[PDB]
């Protein structure tokens, strides 16, 4: 099973002038690794990806996949609309050294099953490296549905997992009994915070969730405590995980309230954000702070 | 009252490499202003704006403005997610010479509605250009409510527009009394073929619909009738425009259907369209012959 | 075609205490005969049916098949969510000389499309009058698609058309085509006032709508046009028409501003509705005046 | 706080003839209350009170309460889209004996704020009984908002609790800050078997859950372990309930699959439900028992 285990969607540090802020998310990189993440993603939805055109994105990824040096697998998330910049994107990264792609479906057009299928043969035939999708039909307006994914990973060998981000124990189950049901090493992680838990315990594999940005340990020592099958620590950790997701109600997108809370946390970045977000106000800054602290997390 | 009547969203004709078909939209849109219509609106949903580079956008934007060569107005759709990219888009617009430019809500994150308002203000105050909203829910999965539109109306007095595609006669009637209502010039076309002749007799101005493509002139041809007070004869021609529709349903996304109806209808076109789309089955083109011959349109 | 033509959704007309009010009741059915209405619908949504216990129901409409006394055709709601008291009400009806029941899907729990096929199979069995078929997927949650509706057709001979109360142009041609096009004398009637003109020119057979309680001369006159070959004056009640469904945003429900506007239209009723549903306001009751005044109903 | 902890929504066992089974029915009770529950919860969803007449319900109840004969606290579904129907239910089981009433909003329209807080108030004043509201979006189309719910309980003292049916992390986090930070003697309870653990963990109450029928002990073995501080025993409990719901997906309603599983689980009642709900095949029931052997429940 690849890709398994606390996988953080990375933040994309940029300066004042919206440029990548290279000593920030270098900083926040080794951060992550240091805590004993399994693996960093790239250019997820929290790395602002689709907010940044085709060449930021592939100067980033090289970035980033540099400074990280092989540490621990790296993913970049190399989705959108635009397919033929979908398989460019998965061939720069590729190029550059990435370990695994994430592509979540064109989230504009809802395009017939047919022309899904095709689309993620076609990005995973494009090639070598593993390809994990990504479901987020809150922002896609189209599910992955586990049918459907078993559907892909029977057809693709390099299509390998998925990060499900849904607030649904149901679609995450069935995500698992399906496809895992098919192809026990296909890869299943959670993309919130507050399902981690479950996951592990429905027979999942991690997560992709925000809160690995700022408090990765909760992440880190929750997975850890249930390898060791120390449940009851496991479950002490989960206890600030379905609290964390609190803060994300203070902005949409959040972008800037992740950030800034790796700020509060003890590492400060800039926590410039990109249009259309919006730089957190103060009051939700010491709001958020104040969730922090009663969590324990700063 | 600006960019009323029929305007279609007119079709980017590629070569088999995807390249810009230059003789094929060239002859396109002289076709479609020779039919009579209102203006032309290049790169919205039925021009493929999604599926391609914002290069790609540039050279196709400039290739058509300065091809209409001033004959009609001309809209451009510069919207997209990267809100910078919108910008520049839009301002190279501008530059290039257009008349107005086309703002689809950003579709991937649901901005807050505070961001919404801001990134709209933001993108209207980077140019000197008349700014069309567009809203298109069934694919965005964010409304832009009557009362958000007179919301960017009051605040810019270039915002004079909307494009509202959307299968709803109270969500246009709602438009058109909250907008117009306090905005007597601010203009309210549908993006529906079969809510054209609704639209006009709803007190709004007109349609960017699809089937300005290959049959402009059941468009052109209502408009005309209407305002000649020849109600009965409008009518007529919104029973074709009634039965248009079904054509669309042959795929998703259906920019594949448009371009073979165009070349049904008389003007042979390259038909290729841009991944994930996908080139139209021999059975349904067949179909959609049928289609165009029971409606008299070849 | 069985019940073609303008069909009220006849008010019930309820005394302070909640209780049947006869001559109410009796003076609106014997205004819409004389309005040249095609029949009477009682205890539809506008009638209040879902907030009635059976026995109630069971009077009203016995008392209302007995006013009608043969005049018109009369179809009964007898739809809910407990099944065995909607064959009881569908039987009771039969029995009391109803020419036709119109039943809804259940709509607490969305049942599957085997129960949902079942249950219509077994009301319609369960009586030897023709069976309308109601749609109303914004309150039902479930919505009855042409294809399902076609398989109802093909299942069950007394099945016989539809109600398709729906803002959606789409829906009602598709319904038109896949039904109509099996069954050319299935029954087609949109559920709103504003889609009785474009329903006409589809090819279905005309509507079942609030505005046939206060204003039924404006959609009695449209459909005797349209029979008549006089486009231009149908499109004119058509405008007419489009407008009327603004009062209906002034509550929710609004089976209020449906009796206010019988009053303020010159048939004094009692206005009593009942809970939850409450009275209307008095500044919404000279929003409502104001409205009808502007498009000369009162 | 009351009606805290596992309270089941209660099987009402019919004969094959649709007729309340007695001894079935009593049997099944008593089975709950030796399992430890902590209260009984009659006319729920699960209990089919939307396929049943008002006094078939009045019966159903009385015969309830009457059997419970006090052992543990008895609440009753008295809700439905008849408001005056709700009250005289609520009224009813308040004059039999009941403990308090479980009140759903009416989710055939889904009526304006200002009616949905006079509804709830209304019932709230026609009893003294303890109120608990009954949320299940899914079902009804309009959601109790936390801040909504807070409202209500500002209201009226005797609105005392919620049953919160939702696959939503969030929604019964939201749920818990907003209503217990305001009235932290507020019961939440979840309607979801796999949402128990978290709900007791983010600060609820208790759940109210279909497996409380046919294996009761999972979760009040879950509920005891969690009160003696054995967390890692209440996970080993949450992991058997995270499955259980697969059952679920055998039918819609699944009111069949859950006597069915009550049989299979050891207790031999008549599993008839009734219209539109229809006996599962024997496939399925095959598969019902292969899942409760999987979970060591049968």
């Amino acid at each position: 099973a690849l890709f398994t285990g606390i996988i953080p969607p990375v933040s994309t540090i940029f300066t004042a002038d919206g440029q990548l802020d290279k000593p920030g998310t270098a900083a926040l990189i080794d951060d992550l690794i240091k805590a004993g993440v399994d693996g960093l993603f790239f250019l997820g939805s929290g790395g602002e990806f689709s907010q940044l055109g085709a060449e930021e994105r592939k100067a980033i990824a090289r970035f980033a996949i540099d400074h990280v040096d092989r540490r621990v697998p790296v993913l970049i998330g190399t989705g959108g609309t635009n397919a033929r910049e979908t398989i460019e994107l998965s061939q720069h990264a590729q190029q550059a050294g990435a370990d695994g792609i994430v592509v979540i479906n064109p989230y504009y057009w809802k395009v017939s099953e047919a022309n899904l299928i095709r689309y993620f043969e076609q990005v995973a035939d494009s090639v070598t490296l593993p390809v994990m999708l990504y479901n987020f039909p809150a922002l896609t307006g189209q599910d992955l549905t586990p049918a459907l994914v078993k559907t892909l990973a029977d057809s693709r060998s390099n299509i390998i997992g998925i990060k499900d981000t849904i607030d649904s124990v149901a679609h995450l189950r069935s995500m698992i009994h399906t496809v895992k049901g098919a192809h026990p090493h296909f890869t299943v992680l959670c993309g919130y915070d507050d399902h981690l838990f479950n996951t592990l315990l429905l027979g999942g594999d991690g997560a992709i969730s925000a809160s690995g940005n700022f408090a990765p340990q909760v992440s880190v020592n929750l997975l850890k405590a249930w390898r060791d099958g120390d449940v009851a620590k496991a479950a002490g950790y989960h206890q600030t995980l379905l609290q964390i997701p609190q803060m994300y109600q203070l902005d949409t997108p959040f972008v800037n309230v992740i950030k800034e809370a790796i700020v509060l946390c003890g590492r400060p970045v800039s926590t410039h954000v990109l249009p259309p977000a919006s730089p957190l106000d103060e009051p939700r800054k010491a709001q958020l702070k104040t969730l922090l602290q009663q969590l324990k997390l700063c």
